């Protein structure tokens, strides 16, 4: 069955990929080559062109992503050649550096060797390459609660966090054949962070908030033509709401709205005062202001939705069906001020795509 | 087929309704009576208890409604006895008066005679009993654009609006056997309106905004045990966002955000300033403040979501499956500040319920 799944996915992908690349006549010969290779080896190897366009298609097909207008400019780094943990580590450090690009963030994916028999070659434990640790003991909460389980797993492996609210987690990944993952501390010179200040409210700096510049999702599987690249970290730039309306605002994350209300000088006593809503707006203004002031790329949800409208128009004009997840595409503040809120989207799954996979901790 | 649909729906409803009312032993005899009556007459007549509990179940099952905690306190007015347009008119005036209740709004439904052979007895044209007219001609836009088609239909029937931004539409409905609907101007003494002012920003009154106190949906069909009550207007009180984030804010409604930005003293030039979001928050604070100041019932979206959480808990504790439409339940501002955003809901349709029906104009 598994070979048949591979071949079917391969045929669909090569046909579509080569159509898009004007390579349509080459399909027949390529598929034969692939067919032989699957027969003989149990798998097949993507050309560099296939891998690159595959990763770009996968982004284009990510229903939950509002940033898809820019799918065709994804910077694809082919690291199928890595064999050692030092090579993996250095490839991850390199991804951080080149994606960060001194603040002018470059959307990038680094692709490691794919699963073989469903056997991973490299297993990345981080949710994002750069993320803050979380701790909870004896009613005492420090840092990012969403990182508690991974932080605990790291501290099993000999790492120790400083227990600041913003400890950078080490990179943590396991190689095929190894029983335990290894971990490496992130060089601070590689990691851009932005202090949060407000354009008009000087007191806002009293909250001592900061966030990291580049969100690099490192625990999803890229699937292309039936090949499973479980290790393939990718990044864009942030939409400000991800930081201001969720990471710093959710009760189960940094939970800062009451403190924000206090520094902006409003009471946090009555639901009818909409103090949470006002605090959310000021916090979100502060996030955008701060990233802009430091020269780190970011987009606001209005501009992002306008770009997404262009993606919709481009899809139509190219004759491609659009898919989307309305529940993720709407921004978490003022969603009815965007066109997204007022239309519907077909949530069908099209491949290539990025998929969730089980965590090796938990 | 139609008789069989009726009987099947009847059996399901009577069984469930009588279980809820502790009337379980009476089911067998009631169903026999109904069975005979369907056989002989092609239909059956609800007892007052059935009609009342049916309307309450229908509210309880309205997936899109965040206000459902209070389903059991619905005030049900049985007007199956009306036969004339004066009786219908007076029943609608009465609903306005008793639902309004001097500002302490009482959730109410008035139920008119049901469809017979799919033949309506009374056909209400209004979307809500109280709503503002809309006009568009020669690039000139006045009032509520959502009311343009109904306003035009009314002006075909000899009515003429003053072309203020807030003209009250007349009640408009058609009786079985009549070719045209009739219309009646709303007595202004019956209609409470609220001027919009802001708690701290005196200039806000310069916008001369107002809205009406009571939203009375008058174009949906109540279906109970296979009986189709196409004319059955109902009301709750407003959630403030319906007015501040949608009616007064949508570009295709009153479209007031740019004017709001100006009176609150912020620039409306840059997406990154989040001026739309800030304007939305102040407008929404103003709506709640103004309704409260005038002694007209209203709920904010935080309190509403807290009440809805209690509805969820009550459903579970009573052993009833909960259904909901996440896309309608989330409020249009700060939705991620409510628990609703962070869980999912089964959008299955359960009857009794309220349904859309085709408009007789358009
Ligand atoms: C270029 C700037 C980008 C922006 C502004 C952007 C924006 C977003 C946002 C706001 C989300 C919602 C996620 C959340 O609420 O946590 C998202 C989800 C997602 N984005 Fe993008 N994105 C960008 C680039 C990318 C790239 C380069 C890829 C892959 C190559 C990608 C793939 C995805 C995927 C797979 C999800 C869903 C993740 C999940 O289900 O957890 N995005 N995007
Ligand atoms: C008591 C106060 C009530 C509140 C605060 C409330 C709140 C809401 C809100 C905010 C909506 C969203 C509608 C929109 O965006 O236009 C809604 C929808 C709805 N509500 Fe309620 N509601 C209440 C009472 C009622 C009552 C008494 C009924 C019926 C007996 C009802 C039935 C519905 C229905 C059927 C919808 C969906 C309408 C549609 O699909 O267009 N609600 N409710
Ligand atoms: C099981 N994984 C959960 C996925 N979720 C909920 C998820 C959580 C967080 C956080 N914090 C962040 C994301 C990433 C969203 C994203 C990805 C990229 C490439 C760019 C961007 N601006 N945002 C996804
Ligand atoms: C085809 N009908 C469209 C239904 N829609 C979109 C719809 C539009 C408007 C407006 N303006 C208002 C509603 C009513 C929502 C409602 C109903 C009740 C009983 C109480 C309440 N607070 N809100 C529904
Ligand atoms: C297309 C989309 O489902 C549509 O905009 C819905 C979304 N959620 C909503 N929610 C409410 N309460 N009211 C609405 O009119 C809408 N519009
Ligand atoms: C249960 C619900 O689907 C869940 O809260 C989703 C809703 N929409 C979202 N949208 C984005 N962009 N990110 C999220 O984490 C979520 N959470
Ligand atoms: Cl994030
Ligand atoms: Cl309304």
């Amino acid at each position: 069955e598994e070979k048949e799944i591979l071949w079917n996915e391969a045929k669909a992908f090569i046909a579509a990929c080569y159509q898009e690349l004007g390579k349509a006549a080459e399909v027949k010969d390529r598929l034969a080559d692939i067919k032989s290779e699957i027969d003989l080896t149990g798998s097949y190897v993507h050309t560099k062109e296939e891998l690159e366009h595959g990763a770009k298609m996968a982004w284009r097909n990510s229903n939950r992503c509002i940033g898809r207008l820019f799918w065709n400019s994804l910077n694809v780094i082919d690291r199928r050649d890595v064999r050692t943990k030092e090579e993996v580590r250095d490839a991850l450090f390199h991804h951080i550096e080149t994606a960060t690009n001194n603040g002018k963030i470059r959307p990038t994916i680094t692709i490691f060797p794919p699963e073989e028999k469903g056997e991973k070659q490299v297993e990345i434990w981080n949710h994002q390459l750069i993320r803050y640790a979380g701790y909870e003991s004896d009613g005492e909460r420090i840092g990012d609660p969403a990182s508690c389980s991974l932080t605990a797993a790291c501290e099993e492996l000999g790492w120790r966090g400083e227990r600041t609210d913003f400890d950078l987690l080490p990179l943590i990944f396991r190689m095929k054949g190894d029983e335990q993952p290894v971990w490496y501390e992130l060089p601070r010179s590689l990691v851009i962070e932005v202090p949060i200040t407000h354009p008009d409210i000087e007191a806002f700096s009293d909250l001592e908030l900061k966030w990291y510049g580049v969100p690099i999702i490192s625990d999803m599987k890229l699937e292309v033509g039936g090949i499973h690249y479980n290790a393939a970290p990718f990044n864009g730039w942030y939409m400000g709401t991800e930081i201001g309306a969720r990471n710093l605002a959710d009760e189960k994350r940094y939970d800062k709205l009451k403190k924000v209300a206090s520094v902006i000088g409003i009471a946090a006593d009555y639901n009818t005062d909409l103090w949470k809503d006002q605090a959310l707006v000021e916090l979100n203004k502060a996030v955008l202001h701060s990233y802009k002031k430091q020269g780190v790329s970011i987009v606001d949800h209005h501009t992002a939705a306008s770009q997404f409208k262009r993606f919709e128009e481009q899809a139509e004009e190219a004759g491609r069906k659009l898919t989307g997840d309305w529940t993720w595409l709407i921004p978490p503040i003022s969603p009815a001020a965007t066109h997204i809120f007022h239309r519907s989207y077909d949530n069908s799954i099209v491949k290539p795509n990025y998929f969730y996979q089980d965590k090796p901790y938990e």
